[PDB]
């Protein structure tokens, strides 16, 4: 047999009865004759095995009716009923397919009726991502579309993630983006099945989120970025809102306080932070590696307190990332001692803690902190392994922020180049053996990302490999196949209004 490897398609990218683009690739989807219309008269009926579910089914579809109403133009309700009536939609958690877990659901269209059937409330959410799929693209569009038949092939589709952890991270501390356009990040990853978010909130350019107790930290350490401009933060209450948008689209937010090193945003805040009891100048450059913390100091375990407990109150993830990443002002001893000491504080305010690697080698981690291996390589994780320790994987392939090639007009390279073929090929098990993997994390780190434009040519479409790297099982992967369906998806992502970079691998 004669085998291949991609190269660039001939003459430019492909992104520059009917057709649904389902993305992730599910574990099987199978079509039949006859087709469902949904049209002007149609209703969502919900249903769950009590009261407290159907009414968290009833919020799940009037979501998808938002989505539906705003494209197609209709005014479709929702109905708390087990009775659905020819042309409706109708999602159900009664009789889920145990098998499926938390995030499965069976999805059959017959000419008659939509139905989704799902073990709980958070797998209806997740169906409904493939729903919006199997119409025709046209759905996604955020204004009327008119001359579309809004068709449905007769269709069955049974469907479940292979990894439970599967996120993204934004860095808001290098340059920082509003609540809006956070929120219209993460709305966007949900469609694609992605289900964690975590914010790396500040870092040696800028600190983002309010601290009650140290109101400085955004008087002086949030009012800048890299290059200079104004910089910004999150209230309280503005942190509070993103959580309960991610809420709504059950995406989990895993909030980061990095530490002891990336830290001199808080270092130009407080003097007192500091061995001379002088505040830093703040940074405008992309340097890395060079702050920390005093490992030794009282006064730097009650800061760290403070800062915890403020953001535990508002957080309600389990997990709090503390950082742990390029210490490389702080020893090893200190930074054991250090990380041992920040996690005794988290887990005494009810989190559990999440860290970069080396975190995993503190000798105050316990079984039930995780580790974020980005460095991926033989020895990464030893530690961790040892302890019982899950870790999320962000290998070079995950972060989002490499330049496609060589002549990207935005991005890093120090992990090399990462096209879209790249954040596709490649598996969890590759970047590390004999662990429990939780997940995988696409990190989009944001040294040389200004607007949302950028945001959106660096995610679209590197995060839709990464996304089904995390739900897709490895031996239903393939680049041959999803290359022919991202060209298939490319309108949709244009209907959705993302500046996304038109790959010439696809
Ligand atoms: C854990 C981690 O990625 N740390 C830093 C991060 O702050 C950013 O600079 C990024 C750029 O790709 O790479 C690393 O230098």
């Amino acid at each position: 047999h004669h085998h291949h490897s991609s190269g660039l398609v001939p003459r430019g990218s492909h992104m520059a009865t009917s057709q649904p683009s389902i993305l992730p690739k599910p574990v099987s989807y199978t079509v039949g004759s006859g087709q469902f219309v949904l049209t002007k008269n149609a209703s969502i009926f919900v249903a769950g095995n009590n009261v407290g579910e159907t009414d968290e089914l009833f919020n799940i579809g009037q979501a998808l009716a938002k989505k539906l109403n705003a494209s197609t133009g209709y005014t479709i309700s929702v109905v708390k009923s087990n009775q659905p009536t020819a042309g409706s939609i109708y999602l159900t958690t009664v009789g889920g397919n145990a098998a499926l877990g938390n995030e499965g659901y069976d999805l059959i269209t017959t000419s008659n009726q939509v139905t989704l059937t799902a073990n709980k409330p958070e797998g209806v959410f997740r169906g409904n991502q493939t729903l919006l799929q199997l119409l025709p693209a046209g759905i996604e569009k955020n204004t009327v579309v008119s001359g579309v038949q809004w068709v449905i092939p007769h269709s069955n589709i049974s469907d479940k993630p292979e990894y439970e952890y599967r996120g993204l991270m934004l860095d808001v501390a290098r340059h920082f983006f509003t609540v809006d356009e956070v929120k219209r990040q993460i709305d966007l990853a949900s469609q694609y099945k992605i289900n964690k978010f975590h914010m790396h909130l500040s870092d040696d350019q800028g600190w983002r989120i309010e601290i009650k107790s140290w109101p400085d930290l955004i008087e002086i350490g949030s009012k800048g970025q890299v290059g200079g401009g104004p910089g910004g933060y999150y209230t309280q209450e503005q942190f509070k809102d993103i959580v309960s948008y991610a809420a709504e689209r059950y995406i989990e937010v895993i909030p980061e306080i990095d530490m002891p090193g990336h830290t001199n945003a808080a270092l130009a805040s407080y003097g007192e932070l500091n061995p001379d009891g002088k505040r830093k100048a703040m940074r405008t450059d992309t340097a890395v590696g060079y702050s920390t913390l005093m490992p030794r100091a009282e006064i730097t375990y009650q800061f760290v307190e403070d800062v915890i407990s403020e953001l535990a109150a508002i957080s309600p993830s389990p997990y709090i990332h503390l950082g742990g990443d390029e210490s490389n002002a702080t020893s090893a001893a200190d930074y054991d001692y250090f990380f041992g000491r920040v996690t005794a504080i988290a887990n005494s305010y009810g989190k559990k803690v999440v860290g970069w690697d080396p975190s995993d080698t503190s000798s105050g981690a316990t079984s039930d902190s995780v580790l974020q291996n980005w460095t991926c390589s033989a020895s990464t994780g030893t530690a961790a392994k040892a302890k019982g320790m899950k870790v999320i994987v962000s290998p070079a392939n995950a972060y989002l922020d490499m330049k496609y090639y060589s002549d990207s007009p935005i991005g890093l390279q120090w992990r090399g180049f990462v096209n879209t073929n790249r954040a596709y090929n490649w598996d969890p098990t590759d970047c590390i053996k004999g662990a429990n993997i939780y997940g995988v994390e696409s990190t989009l780190w944001t040294e040389t990302f200004v607007t949302q434009d950028h945001l959106d040519y660096m995610l679209y479409p590197k995060l839709l490999s990464n996304a089904e790297v995390g739900w897709t099982a490895r031996g239903d992967r393939n680049w041959d196949d999803f290359k022919e369906r991202l060209i298939e998806h490319t309108p949709r992502l244009q209907n959705k209004g993302i500046k996304f970079f038109a790959d010439p691998i696809v």
